[PDB]
């Protein structure tokens, strides 16, 4: 199955300027456990907010162009892509918008956190269908010491 895993803040916003306007060690720590040992699916422009590859996980990367980084596995459609990953349990969808866009009618779940921050973005996730989905899990929490705003963990099944 494919899914997609992504960090909103208000009004969907999730980047600006190629970067997240947000600092949450809980998120990351979220995303870790949840993309690890797993293929993950980005796009270039999500690629070269990071630079290297993300270990302990088959890093593909969608792109027009001939890749330029041969530690990470390069394709040329969404179709290459979900055939690069493999006979897997759980394909993930990393981003950024685009390839969030490309990927919601074909993803069973989505791993999102809602941010409760107030960010200028230039990207926003996919305004998807609520009816579509089924939240099966849910988790709040506060602002802390680490992380400078309250966030929600929320698992969405397709119906
Ligand atoms: N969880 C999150 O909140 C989260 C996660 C990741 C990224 N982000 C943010 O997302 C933003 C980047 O999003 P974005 O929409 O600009 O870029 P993106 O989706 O990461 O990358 C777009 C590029 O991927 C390639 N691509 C996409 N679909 C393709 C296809 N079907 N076939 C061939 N290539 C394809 C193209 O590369 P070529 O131009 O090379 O053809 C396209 O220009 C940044 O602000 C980043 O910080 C947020
Ligand atoms: C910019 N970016 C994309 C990014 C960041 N947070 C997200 N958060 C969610 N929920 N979903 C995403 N797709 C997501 N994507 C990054 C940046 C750094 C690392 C990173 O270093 N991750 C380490 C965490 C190790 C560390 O703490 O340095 C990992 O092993 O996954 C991952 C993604
Ligand atoms: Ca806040
Ligand atoms: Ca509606």
């Amino acid at each position: 199955m494919i899914s997609l895993i992504a960090a909103l803040a208000v009004d969907r916003v999730i980047g600006m300027e190629n970067a997240m306007p947000w600092n949450l060690p809980a998120d990351l720590a979220w995303f870790k456990r949840n993309t690890l040992n797993k293929p993950v699916i980005m796009g270039r422009h999500c690629w070269e907010s990071i630079g290297r590859p993300l270990p302990g996980r088959k890093n593909i990367i969608l792109s027009s162009q001939p890749g330029t980084d041969d530690r990470v596995t390069w394709v040329k459609s969404v179709d290459e892509a979900i055939a690069a990953a493999g006979d897997v349990p759980e394909i993930m969808v990393i981003g950024g918008g685009r390839v969030y866009e490309q990927f919601l009618p074909k993803a069973q779940k989505l791993y999102l956190t809602h941010i409760d921050a107030e960010v200028e973005g230039d990207t926003h996730f996919p305004d998807y269908e609520p009816d579509d989905w089924e939240s099966v899990f849910s988790e709040f929490h506060d602002a802390d010491a680490q992380n400078s705003h309250s966030y929600s963990f929320e698992i969405l099944e397709r119906r």
